[PDB]
């Protein structure tokens, strides 16, 4: 063996993506910055049943139980704040929520076990724009939820 250490001590450069006490509400910015065009909301939802975001866009945390229930049961519709919506493909890897207008685009994202991030875009967003996004404010930040 004989190898070299390397970096690790506060340069966050092997980032486990779990347990790692991350910058939370950065996730808006890292998303936001891109889709300048359409803002969507970032809400974190953990499988205890709690929610821990800040975006005062959509109430994830009045039934934060019911919030996850809605993919631990591949349930597939659930209102907050007013907006209903539902997945019209419940999947092991995750659900892509649509309204039948178009009001309330919410994407499923399980960035780990019991670690899942979900944003919402706006009606004028896309999906595959804001699906893209999602996944820089998801799969990045997991660990610190």
């Amino acid at each position: 063996g004989m190898a070299g250490y390397n970096l690790g001590t506060e340069w966050i450069s092997l980032r486990s993506k779990l347990e790692m006490s991350d910058p939370v509400m950065e996730a808006y910015t890292q998303a936001y910055e891109a889709s300048n065009q359409m803002v969507q909301a970032f809400g974190v939802i953990k499988a205890d049943g709690s929610v821990l975001w800040q975006s005062n866009n959509w109430d994830l945390s009045a039934d934060a139980q019911q919030l996850i229930s809605a993919v631990n049961n591949q349930s597939a519709s659930v209102k907050q704040n007013d907006v209903k919506y539902s997945t019209i493909r419940t999947s092991p890897e995750s659900l892509v929520a649509r309204n039948v207008q178009g009001n309330g685009t919410l994407i499923l994202a399980r960035i780990e076990d019991d670690k899942w991030v979900v944003a919402w875009a706006s009606a004028d967003a896309a999906p595959d724009s804001v699906y893209v996004d999602i996944d820089r404010a998801a799969k990045a930040l997991k660990g610190k939820i």
